[PDB]
């Protein structure tokens, strides 16, 4: 009864950011994962440098693969506020980011290769 539940595979979008691989997980203060007509959730962004956030359930899609990446980027881009942002989330990822990025779907794939109880076990990160 809910588009998403504890270990599901999302992309997440945030304004400057890529669209990113993220888990679904319970955020370790309030002990849930979600929670007035819009949805939020708790997600943990896959990188190397994992972190998390409550994102809106609008910026939001399920994660079939690295597959979905550019047309993502297309449709936020689409019409993105700026146009510096439009052509920056259209040219492919610079800097420190996207080493991060890349590090990002290893993760996804490697993580949607297994089932819920693993793939949490192994991937909701300790701080």
């Amino acid at each position: 009864l809910l588009k998403y539940n504890v270990g599901d595979l999302v992309w997440s979008k945030v304004s400057g950011y890529p669209w990113w691989p993220c888990m679904v997980s319970a955020d370790p203060l309030l002990h849930s994962y979600t929670k007035k007509s819009a949805r939020q959730y708790h997600v943990q962004f896959f990188g190397d440098a994992p972190e998390r956030a409550w994102i809106f359930e609008k910026s939001l899609v399920a994660f079939e693969g690295e597959g979905q990446f550019e047309k993502l980027c297309q449709e936020s881009a689409k019409q993105a506020p700026t146009k510096a942002e439009k052509i920056k989330l259209l040219k492919p990822i610079s800097g420190k980011l996207r080493a991060q990025w890349e590090m990002g779907i290893v993760q996804a794939e490697e993580a949607a290769s297994m089932s819920v109880e693993e793939r949490k076990a192994k991937f909701t990160f300790l701080y």
